[PDB]
């Protein structure tokens, strides 16, 4: 029928609707052989099969749409794309491709690229590179974040001011409430910015997280597990910055939640051609940094924001080594309190270590002088003091009603 | 049509340029490759291709013109330079090249140099080496640094002189303002020196950062990114200290601004033939070779160089490469997070800084003026110290204060 809708229909109703059309019972296959075995048996009616994809040009010259909803994972039901197709349009991997798609002919192994209709959500012959977009520096444009989870939303809000396009780094140690962090901004952003293009990308997660994660947030989510090769890491984090600097070249504002620069540089530690500096290969490091890189503020518009954990105190090395790596790469960086923590004090942010460069870009001047007196209190104070202070004077109520009360 | 006019046209220029050219549109490759295209179709006529680059000369003998707005990136636009003109020239890398180019006959990848016109800025065929030029001080010929904003280069005048040849360390603990303080240091060298080559040398720097100081200062600007490995960051580096020599070489006066020294150093220290905290002895050699090339040259021209050196990152090494550069400088600003976590915006901690043989710097009447100064400070702390500095130093401008002030 329409092949995306059929790869988002549970796996039961697509069985159902595959023994529906004769085909014999395929209930031990996988979801993906079950809808290419349902697409070409639904080949008697031309003009139907619709089709749409990420694009991945492999070095022969020809490439895949690939679907965001296994995670970019190739499977059968990728569509092929001529070399041809690709030159005809200027096509390139990270393109977003609608269109009409054709049962393979005898010898293919593939639906194949019919007609193009979209490329990128625009005329397929309608945008110059994110490699040349002069990169203002990110924070002109604020992405500000009466509930408790607001709460979060809320400490944040003070310590580190997020813009269109900042490069931050969320530094947490383990059982620090780092998931909830991010799921409570991914909600804070689909609520309050649905403009901007929200994809969540999750590194070497467990499999139930994912599904969690998948559940509650508005937007993309990529993954890949432990159970996958670090191949398949690297993979699933060069597509999404890919079809991420497309959609920018659109004037766009893109974000990635990225969880765990450090996990994927673990990736690319392990798929990187072997200098050691406690288990990394310095080499490795350097397509990570560019994953990160990216994230920039552009000039002639849009905006690729990228927020990363980066993972500490896991006892090992490595991770320690990726960490110190990173440090002074970003422009915003929140850190999580193993202490606060371990107290059960939850939006456990160490308000005196976090903070994002060129505040006064993403606040007005009445703004930052406020911030600016909350900050000269929070200094002498501890860790979890500081918390606990402001989270039972945020209790009091919002935002400004908080500052402007206080002040008697 | 003209390689670096060419250069330093905006892509969208270059795009809709291109265009007119009956150029199949080309908005989706890179800013060089853009120009290489252009390049190509402007095959004819044959008089009217000009280029001009710093040369890079490979082992295998022959040498690349690269060029400055890419930081000397290698790339497809770079013009080739043959063994037989590097030769019939004696050039050497360093060595900023103009003249004529002629497109890739079939076979080859470059447009090619075709007749060398001006070299170094000077007739091709008219210089002793950097390596054997007398090393003064340079403590003689100083460069002084109505608004708010002079109370910076004021501060910086009065605590530490910077003379054209100064090897000076910039030494900064994070956010204390030290990328001010060099925007400010670049934007006195321009209004007030713009007689002398500005230099401006990114390290592993932030994208946006870059476009930032490209935007402010008025010279050059060369950076390499963090994106970037190690092998470039070193590269950028080494390409920017030649083109500095040969401009000396020449009797100029020429100043880098050496964002992290440490990070260079960082960059060293992978990119070396395999230690003391991580880092491996043997690679701070270059990154001292690098600063100590600083001088004020007996035979005319200088090469000063003031460079930051990072610290309080909580990172081992950048701890013990600040370590390594203490006293190879002759002029130090020390910057203090004290200072800066009360927004006083200056920094600059007044009792450790200093430059030597200020008596070169400075004639005899200012020089005791600061010492009178120095004497008042020296027991005030850090804070204290900026803070009177500046409300004394808001009342008016250089000497109209000290005169009145005294009675």
């Amino acid at each position: 029928m329409n092949l995306t809708e059929l790869k988002n229909t549970p796996v039961s109703e697509l069985i159902t609707l595959g023994e529906n059309m004769g085909l014999e019972n395929l209930a031990r296959m996988r979801k993906q052989d079950i809808i290419f075995a349902i697409l070409k048996q639904h080949a008697k009616s031309g003009e139907d099969i619709f089709g749409d994809g990420v694009l991945e040009i492999l070095q022969d010259g020809f490439g895949f749409l690939r679907s965001a909803d296994s995670s970019y994972l190739a499977g059968p039901d990728d569509i092929y794309v001529s070399p041809s197709q690709i030159r005809r349009f200027n096509l390139r991997t990270g393109d977003t491709i609608s269109g009409k798609i054709r049962p393979p002919k005898e010898g293919e192994r593939y639906f194949a690229l019919l007609k193009v209709n979209e490329v990128n959500f625009d005329k397929p012959e309608n945008n110059k590179i994110l490699f040349e977009n002069l990169t203002p520096l990110h924070a002109n444009s604020r992405l500000r974040m009466g509930s408790t989870e607001d709460l979060t939303a809320r400490v944040l809000d003070l310590a580190s001011p997020i813009g269109r396009g900042q490069r931050g780094l969320i530094v947490a140690p383990p059982k620090a409430g780092k998931t909830m962090l991010l799921q409570n901004i991914a909600q804070s952003i689909a609520y309050n910015h649905p403009d901007c293009v929200l994809m969540v990308l999750l590194i070497d997660e467990r499999p139930e997280e994912v599904t969690e994660m998948q559940r509650l947030v508005k937007g993309e989510v990529v993954a890949s597990t432990f159970d996958e090769p670090a191949s398949r890491h690297v993979q699933v984090a060069e597509m999404v910055i890919e079809k991420a600097k497309r959609l920018v070249e659109h004037k766009k504002d893109v974000i990635i939640l990225l969880d765990s620069i450090t996990r994927l540089a673990r990736a690319y530690n392990t798929v990187v051609p072997a200098v050691l500096t406690g288990g990394v290969d310095a080499n490795a490091l350097h397509r990570p940094k560019r994953f990160f890189g990216a994230a920039r503020n552009v000039e002639e518009g849009g905006s690729l924001t990228i927020i990363a954990t980066a993972l500490i105190d896991t006892g090992s090395k490595m991770d320690e080594v990726i960490y110190e790596e990173f440090k002074g790469t970003g422009n915003m960086e929140l850190h999580l309190s193993r202490k606060i923590a371990e107290k059960r004090v939850f939006p456990a942010i160490d308000y005196n270590r976090s903070g994002t460069r060129k505040e006064e870009l993403l606040t007005t001047q009445e703004e930052l002088q406020k911030m600016w007196i909350l900050r000269k209190i929070i200094h002498p104070m501890g860790e979890i003091d500081a918390m606990e202070f402001l989270i039972n004077k945020l209790a009091m109520t919002k935002t400004n009603d908080d500052f402007f009360e206080m002040m008697k």
